């Protein structure tokens, strides 16, 4: 059992440094990496031996397969490439110790080798080595080979071992580095700053999220896990600084799920001297420019429900589709809806309500104009929107900004949410009024700040964990966060 | 004369009666055509007496000042991105003399406008744009100070900081720089083969040690949480899983007291490099930090007050290469005798060796007067503050941790005094770290755990962003680089 398997090897990396042969107290300085030593060296042809050549190089053992006790070959993997170690005693330092490293050396142990480059006669390129040296043993019992870690489960509470057995794994987490990072460089080529606000506030904020308290032992009093940097970033605006970006974390306290974690990221930016249409075309750049860079085509598959299930087609190519939301959904029930700005009143939920029966598009119990709205919306026009697809001008029925339509887009993608852009409102009058009924349902600083003057501007946020979900072909959370957040064992 | 609330009640007033009279600015909109920094460099040319009726511009920024020179005309001080235009409203070449009043009395200082006219440079050699309308885009209801007055009071600066930079552009610099070291090291790190990464800020276990920490409850776990310290140990995890590069410039927690030079949040970097060790990561911390100074600021040389613009001007001279010093033997040249022999560290003869060389030479120490606590005195006073340059102090003996002769493989550079970052040759014995962690007033086992893996030989490297930021902003506080600093009760 791995239990018994663990006892076994950690006595005997015990009674190695009894023995004066700790292997941690090494280190060990490569001359060059795997990736560097394949590239340099893939050109010999086979039978090789670069006698002349000595140099040093390290990674993990994952196979091990012996050829009589004179020749031993080695799996040796590190940075997601392969290279195969042939122990040939005659080329050892001695036989006596060729044996002796031999006898120690398990699967899954980190070692560095020194030796010669060269091509066995079957072609494979290969490292002859002089001397193998053993830096850190793995102790526990690893899968086998060609088997690996399925379970999710414990693929997401051990990163660690689902990075050193599953290679699709570390590319995951290499495209999410460079969404971000692409993230930073359009931006930063646009003028933005790159700002931190605190992620600590004094009063929770002004919105419907169950919020991470905590207390501050010197201050003796309670602080709050932030949700978003809005109104730090807009009085930084009021400030002089035009163009802000943070890229930065996010709590919720909230349900843990295969789509929930109780930390995020989010990106948003704030540009003054724009509206939510100037916005559009930053975002269609952006993420077209992001998907193309990253990927290599403008064309991405996305799998919704596994390798296994199906697979849709994600055209980046722009110009993106850009519908207004109410025009759209006329078009796609087939009948005209009242004006907009009629949406307010109960003849208006009425007919709806009547539309969604008719369509057999249930709403919950509570049906509403808003509730009737977004089934309409999500059944007519979300659902069709598998291609990146500008969704505007959304019915108020409270922010943003305004003939009863919101100043805003919201842009979808394989049907779902990536980012959206609002309208900012800097009347500070109106905004006193939300927050002062708001709060019977407040941020006097921010307040104060829209007194002394914010210009026009626009606001955008995106969710970076779902743009990397769909971009790594991955269908839950957990698989875009190095170590999610998981229910207890 | 009108004091401060006075005068927010009148243009609270005038701006509701700009409403009620169909007016209303807010719900203005307004595209600018070029911005005030382009402006200027495409119109500088320009000779006295020019005006361009071939161009008309949309422009936009804050009004600061507003100086009328007669009853047809008006010139308004226009600052926005840190720079500054002028508005030379001549009633002549306004759109209509009557609307051209209409504007100009409703506007005063601090109100954002956006101005459509003409580039031109006035007799005396201003550039300005002639406006054909000004357009009132959010108007400042409070009382700013006189122009070439403003805030020195740095309290209401820090409370309020949009007011801060509004009327300080030294402030708005400071904030430019900040945000250039981050993007610095990004751009270093990323050079190198690091993966930037992100790793929980709240954990289930108490991390670190002599560290207070903010802990918060989560309530479908029924589970307290808390607040992370460092992000070291998800690292090494990483580097356990074959990220053998990683970096995180992320947000730090500390529940502590809030004065002048500490924050409950914080910035910090740090880096794990398997295969490295702390003497690997000196070259790869020169390199870094003397070109971030010199591309940032333009040269290895910065100036530096650290009691204020009033006082003593340090020349910090980053030029490579840095000084480097062993800890003990340099303490040995300075206070010109031999030490004990560094695996005696742990005897009470070395105490009392230490004890009687701290009063022979007026090192003040406080009881406990320890090995470890009369060390590290003695090394500030002959060693920390000779370092004004950056300067590599390595090798400090042990008796002053979980880290890797009696004396660890570390070096801290330090620069003005004060250590800016360090770098350790990291532990990767499982066995070890197993019992390091049972020193206590938790332990993590899933870390524990993942070393049993196997971590290879693997160098940490950590840096506080706040306070290199201070150096390079000539900032001696710590809520002057942060934009919005924990501020104690008002
Ligand atoms: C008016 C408003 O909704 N402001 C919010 C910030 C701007 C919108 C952006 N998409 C966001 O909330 O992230
Ligand atoms: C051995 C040790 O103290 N490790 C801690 C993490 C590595 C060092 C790094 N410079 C840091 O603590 O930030």
């Amino acid at each position: 059992d791995p239990n018994q398997y663990y006892k076994i090897r950690s006595q005997a990396i015990h009674q190695l440094k009894v023995n004066g042969e700790d292997p941690y107290p090494h280190k060990f300085h490569v001359d060059i990496s795997l990736t560097d030593f394949i590239q340099k060296y893939s050109h010999l042809q086979p039978g090789d031996h670069l006698t002349d050549i000595t140099l040093k190089v390290a990674g993990r053992i994952h196979a091990k397969r012996a050829s009589g006790g004179k020749l031993i070959f080695y799996d040796l993997r590190g940075e997601g490439v392969k290279l195969q170690v042939m122990a040939n005693s005659r080329n050892y330092k001695s036989e006596e110790e060729f044996i002796h490293i031999n006898n120690k050396l398990r699967r899954g142990d980190i070692i560095g080798v020194q030796g010669n480059p060269g091509k066995t006669k079957k072609g494979e390129l290969s490292i002859i080595p002089y001397e193998i040296t053993l830096l850190s043993p793995c102790l526990h019992m690893l899968p086998h080979l060609h088997f690996g870690l399925k379970d999710k489960e414990t693929r997401y509470r051990q990163r660690y071992l689902d990075l050193i057995l599953n290679d699709f794994v570390r590319q995951k987490f290499i495209i999410r580095s460079k969404i971000i990072t692409y993230i930073r460089s359009f931006l930063d080529e646009l003028g933005f700053l790159e700002i931190e606000t605190p992620m600590m506030n004094i009063i929770p904020g002004g919105a419907v999220a169950k919020p991470f308290i905590t207390y501050h032992n010197e201050l003796d009093m309670n602080l709050y896990m932030r949700i978003a940097p809005e109104l730090y970033h807009k009085m930084l605006v009021v400030g002089g600084i035009d163009r802000v970006y943070e890229i930065g974390r996010q709590f919720r306290n909230e349900g843990i799920d295969l789509t929930h974690n109780p930390e995020f990221t989010t990106c948003e930016f704030y540009m003054a001297y724009a509206d939510y249409h100037d916005l559009m075309e930053i975002t269609e750049k952006m993420v077209s420019g992001m998907v193309k860079h990253i990927t290599g085509s403008y064309k991405v598959t996305y799998h919704p429900d596994g390798p296994e299930g199906q697979a849709y087609d994600v055209d980046f190519t722009p110009p993106f589709r850009r519908i207004n939301m109410v025009e759209e959904l006329e078009k796609a029930l087939g009948m005209k809806l009242p004006e907009t700005n009629l949406f307010e009143t109960e003849e208006t939920r009425k007919i709806l309500d009547d539309i969604c029966v008719a369509k057999a598009v249930e709403c919950p119990p509570p049906r509403t104009t808003a509730r009737l709205l977004d089934k309409l919306v999500g059944e007519f026009l979300e659902v069709t929107c598998i291609n990146p697809t500008f969704i505007c001008d959304h019915p108020q029925i409270p922010l943003a900004k305004w003939e009863g339509l919101t100043e805003r887009f919201e842009l979808f993608v394989m049907k779902k949410e990536i980012c959206n852009a609002y309208t900012e409102l800097n009347d500070p009058m109106r905004q006193r009024q939300l927050f002062e009924e708001q709060a019977k349902a407040i941020d006097e600083n921010f307040c104060t700040a829209l007194e002394y003057g914010l210009p026009p501007t626009a606001g955008w946020g995106m969710g970076i964990d779902r743009v990397a979900m769909f971009l790594t072909d991955s269908n839950n959370i957990k698989e875009v966060l190095l170590f999610p957040a998981m229910k207890p064992e």
